[PDB]
């Protein structure tokens, strides 16, 4: 009933990937901040604190199970993007790669009858549809202005309002 | 007006320096935590939060002087010391590595005339010094304790209402 040490390791591995991921997304508001969107930056700050909150999830969970939480290494993110296209599509191909690492979890606690981690990692496959909606939506609304710069700058306005 | 490279890029070191401090509380964290001292963790957890708005500090400073941040890698902090006393001397030399690293960008932005700068400073050699004094009444507390496992019970609760 205790976590199994390949389920810690897995959910270990996961909770040091949203620290990353909170590190890249501050590294994307770096980049907007420089480029003068000041609110797509803002509203990657934002994102930066809420996948903190992921990872707490996962150390909150490692430790309630009798695990214990290793923090690694975290690599240099990208500091850079060709456009605010490129930034948004890179957001959404890393939120594609922790929705399906988090899926694989699934499978490794499903396979071992952890029914406690199967229930923690629902909230997380929800999670991540709207996580990957959300930068899918941005993307869909910028395609959409064409070259139109007001149009792009009301898109700053309005994601810079984020809570 | 406006900011020299030298001055910064020592305040851009300061800013990924102040993000290891956070990843570095979070990891004696994961100690306390790992040895059931939920108390000294969460007084570590609320440390590491306040390490993220000092780095947010020199973020949003560099960029009100025309700078650019690059977020650099994060080295893979200790996860386990020798006792509880031991982690907090290790979080007291890390706070007197801090305020030394301070101090530097002090003397370096008044060699270079940057006035303002050297005004931006004064909350942070302000905020070091109770950063030191909060952690040595910790250190004195726990010495005080000797080996008994009972004044570290109620030093415990009493971090763990850290708010
Ligand atoms: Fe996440
Ligand atoms: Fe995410
Ligand atoms: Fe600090
Ligand atoms: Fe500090």
């Amino acid at each position: 009933m205790v976590i199994s040490e390949k389920v810690r390791k897995a959910l270990n591995d996961q909770l040091n990937r949203e620290i990353y991921s909170s590190y890249l997304y501050l590294s994307m508001a770096t980049y907007f901040d420089a480029e003068g969107f000041k609110g797509f930056a803002h509203w990657m700050k934002k994102q930066a604190q809420e996948e903190l909150t992921h990872a707490m999830k996962f150390y909150e969970y490692i430790y309630e199970r009798g695990g214990r939480v290793e923090l690694e290494a975290i690599e240099k993110p990208p500091s850079n993007w060709a456009g605010i296209k490129d930034a948004f599509e890179a957001a959404l191909k890393h939120e594609e790669f922790v929705t399906q690492s988090i899926y694989n979890i699934l499978e490794l606690a499903s396979e071992e009858k952890d029914h406690a981690t199967v229930s923690f990692l629902k909230w997380f496959v929800d999670e991540q549809v709207e996580e990957e909606d959300q930068v899918r939506e941005i993307l869909d609304l910028l395609e959409k202005a064409y070259g139109q710069m007001s149009v792009i700058f009301q898109l700053d306005r309005y994601l810079g309002q984020r809570e």
